[PDB]
């Protein structure tokens, strides 16, 4: 699994589950075009994005849904989306697990790039 | 001071200076207008990005060019920017502190909204 | 599993290998009891800490070597250690996993605390 | 002033203000001896904790009273605290300002430390 996207709640402590999140790649002329999408599960955790075939290098963003999050729970946030864009697999393909910890008015995000 | 952009560095526990921002409003028809931009001082602070006037209610994105920050210390970071997207003063005027804290792997963005 | 630690390093985007953790519970006479202790495995996660019948409620300390860790990589840091310090079982047995996110100035640090 | 203490709120996006602070300095036989304390002021800062000739080389503690802080906003957090231990002045005299942000579930903290 090339690419896997998890989603922490700061505030409950636990998982942020059914959290939607959208991925792209940047096109040739700068514009972002779909390549994949899911929810969070019950662990926080979307697998399956991507093959490894597919996952070339290139510019890829995620947009991870958190206002929605917090508007299902009730709670103001700041944010309107929270939005990692990287370089992949610009030395080789690597394995990525794109981590977020959500806050209603601050995010964390970390990458975490092993080799297979 | 209604919009000021704080940026620290969390290797070396310091202010992130001469750090490139840019910050954009969405316009009515969907697209992102410059607004404003600047770059960090010495404090790790940019100030004076706009008024209480001009800074009315909207939906405003700051990308702060992290990249480069990162790749003139020798260190190809992660991500290509930290961008941080939120809606201003729907409730009426704020001051808002939009401040990022930098790891080559990771950053955390946080907002302090006060009202004068 | 009723306890575990996963310590993740921001500056190479990867778990934090080998870092020795300690773990304490709080004595009647408010000295710190050891409990268990380890070091994380190749995923930057510490299993098999305590058990289901042993964990009881109790305030609980968890130290995590961070100089010791930036030292062995070359990186001068900021603090002694990381320190996490929670009530546990408060409202009956959880499953408890306390991260942390580790730059040489900064750290970060969730619970993430399921039911089983 | 070469110690400044600043705690946010992450949840409301504001200063955490009327925390209690306590800190510490590590004596010659190991032990623990109270060096300054205060409270945060509207702002999230507390300042005016030491002097420069006070402020020699050392080991701090800085115990930040998180729990009684969401506690008076009816939430029952996961931490007890967040205390922040640091080796000060070890080359020569410098200015730290010792930040938390804070979640329920979470803390970061970050030190900002400058040359004067
Ligand atoms: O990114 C993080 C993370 C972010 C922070 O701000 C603070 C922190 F302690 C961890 C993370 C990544 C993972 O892969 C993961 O499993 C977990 N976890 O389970 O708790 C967390
Ligand atoms: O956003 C933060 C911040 C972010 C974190 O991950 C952890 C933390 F303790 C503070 C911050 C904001 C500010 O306005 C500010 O002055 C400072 N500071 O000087 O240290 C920091």
């Amino acid at each position: 699994c090339p690419l896997m996207v998890k989603v922490l709640d700061a505030v409950r402590g636990s998982p942020a589950i059914n959290v939607a999140v959208h991925v792209f790649r940047k096109a040739a002329d700068d514009t972002w075009e779909p390549f994949a999408s899911g929810k969070t599960s019950e662990s926080g955790e979307l697998h399956g994005l991507t093959t490894e075939e597919e996952f070339v290098e290139g510019i890829y963003k995620v947009e991870i849904d958190t206002k929605s999050y917090w508007k299902a729970l009730g709670i103001s946030p700041f944010h309107e989306h929270a939005e990692v864009v990287f370089t992949a697999n610009d030395s080789g393909p690597r394995r990525y697990t794109i981590a977020a910890l959500l806050s209603p008015y601050s995010y964390s995000t970390t990458a975490v790039v092993t080799n297979p």
